[PDB]
């Protein structure tokens, strides 16, 4: 009989027990209606064909499965959608993404040189989460020692999107919208000024067909940047090193070979699927890979179910980052494919690569340990990961 599921509660995503349920889905009705009848493509053919198919399976009425859509890239349809990730990807060419190596590398090296000493961080609160918030708050200007508020503030909006919240919770959402709105709409007027070279300068001066972004836009689209920037990456980096860490033939092979760190982190990638779904709203009623749906409704696109699909992985719960191809789907495809990809992905390599390194010996403080995970309908990972090594003196 079918798993007894609620894919818009927080503590499936947060049970060890979700992939069980999504393998019940995959062999048994693909796209899967849960307890509450919501639909969602469990397997990788069914992602992929709604991800190839906008038209029927739209943006437009938002990516969560009981919120109404916002003004910002990731809920838009083309043409529309395409204008306005045009624009905002003035912020990251390939050229001026990789160019952020020397920087980003720079933090990982300040950030281990804070924990070196000790012999003990938790890889979470210490390497994990800070990495990102610190390379996306320096690309939006904010101070150092208001990083901090920042990540506070981007907890609250992700729980916003990854839940249905009280009405005390809602207000502390609408709270931390108006600073945000109030320190980025300064920077516009600042940089407006006395353009530098940071990412408002890059996108207020962004032009496409003689069209470019309005303050209302700027402020959205940087929003979308910025929870990109501080609340997934994170995930990856700590239960990605999860893997290495409990899988200790896979950290050796890294140690030994960094050639091969690219693979690793698609495989990190595959593994903790930070991003658990995307909604889509149904333009007219449709027969999908076996299951009837309606005009209006949305789906689910089930990334971490896809990226564990044996029809395209071969023993996808055997962790290898050698793994060839690696085909996942964490950043989704298509239309939408994530704009920060290239910035995550070098994210994750060099912070690896200096923990490999700089961390030789790391090990978990419980080998044997389960660790728990954030309860989010929408993006979640580790909130803890104690770990031991052996110290060193900081550079
Ligand atoms: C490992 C980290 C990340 C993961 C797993 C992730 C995942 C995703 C996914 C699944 C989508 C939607 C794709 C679809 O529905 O097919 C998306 C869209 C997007 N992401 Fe990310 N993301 C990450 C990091 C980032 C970062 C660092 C940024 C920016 C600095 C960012 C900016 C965006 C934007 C702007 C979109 C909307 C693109 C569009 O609608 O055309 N993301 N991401
Ligand atoms: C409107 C609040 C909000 C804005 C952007 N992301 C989440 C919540
Ligand atoms: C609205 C929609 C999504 C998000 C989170 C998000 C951002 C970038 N890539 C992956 C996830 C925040 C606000």
């Amino acid at each position: 009989e079918a798993p007894d599921v609620d894919l818009a509660d927080g503590n499936f995503y947060a049970s060890r027990e979700a992939r069980a349920a999504y393998r019940w889905m995959r062999a048994n009705q693909p796209v899967f209606r849960d307890r509450n009848g919501l639909a969602a493509a469990s397997t990788y053919q069914a992602v992929i064909d709604a991800e190839r198919q906008p038209e029927l399976f739209s943006n437009a009425g938002g990516i969560r499965p009981d919120q109404p859509a916002l003004p910002m890239m990731i809920d838009m349809d083309d043409p529309a959608h395409l204008l306005r990730r045009k624009l905002v990807n003035a912020g990251f060419t390939r050229k001026r993404v990789k160019d952020k190596e020397a920087s980003i590398a720079a933090l990982c090296d300040t950030l281990i040189d804070a924990v070196c000493e000790r012999g003990e961080c938790d890889f979470v609160r210490d390497l994990a989460a800070p990495l990102p918030m610190a390379v996306i708050g320096d690309m939006l200007g904010v101070r150092p020692e208001q990083r901090d508020m920042f990540l506070r503030w981007s907890d609250d909006l992700v729980t916003f999107l990854s839940s249905h919240v009280s009405q005390e919770d809602f207000q502390i959402t609408m709270d931390a919208f108006a600073a945000y709105n109030d320190f980025t709409r300064a920077t516009i007027a600042a940089r407006r000024a006395d353009p530098t070279d940071d990412l408002v300068s890059v996108l207020v001066s962004s032009e496409v067909d003689g069209e470019r972004l309005s303050d209302d836009e700027l402020v959205m689209e940087t929003l979308l940047i910025l929870i990109g920037g501080d609340e997934t990456t994170r995930h990856t980096l700590s239960g990605g090193t999860e893997q290495l860490l409990r899988n200790r033939d896979q950290w050796d092979l890294l140690q030994r070979d960094p050639s091969l760190l690219p693979g690793a982190i698609e495989e990190m990638l595959r593994w903790t699927a930070p991003v658990k779904n995307m909604c889509r709203v149904l333009t007219a009623d449709t027969e999908f890979h076996g299951t009837a749906l309606c005009a209006g409704e949305k789906m689910m696109l089930l990334f971490e179910s896809a990226n564990f699909d044996e029809a395209v992985f071969c023993e996808p719960e055997k962790f290898d980052v050698q793994r060839n191809p690696n085909s996942h789907l964490a950043f989704g495809f298509g239309t939408h494919f994530c704009l920060g990809n290239q910035l995550a992905r070098l994210e994750l390599s060099l912070m690896t690569e200096r923990v490999l390194r700089r961390l030789p010996d790391l090990r978990l403080v419980a080998d044997d340990s389960v660790l728990p995970l954030r309860p989010a309908n929408f993006v979640s990972g580790l909130e803890s990961m104690p770990v031991v090594f052996t110290p060193s003196p900081p550079l």
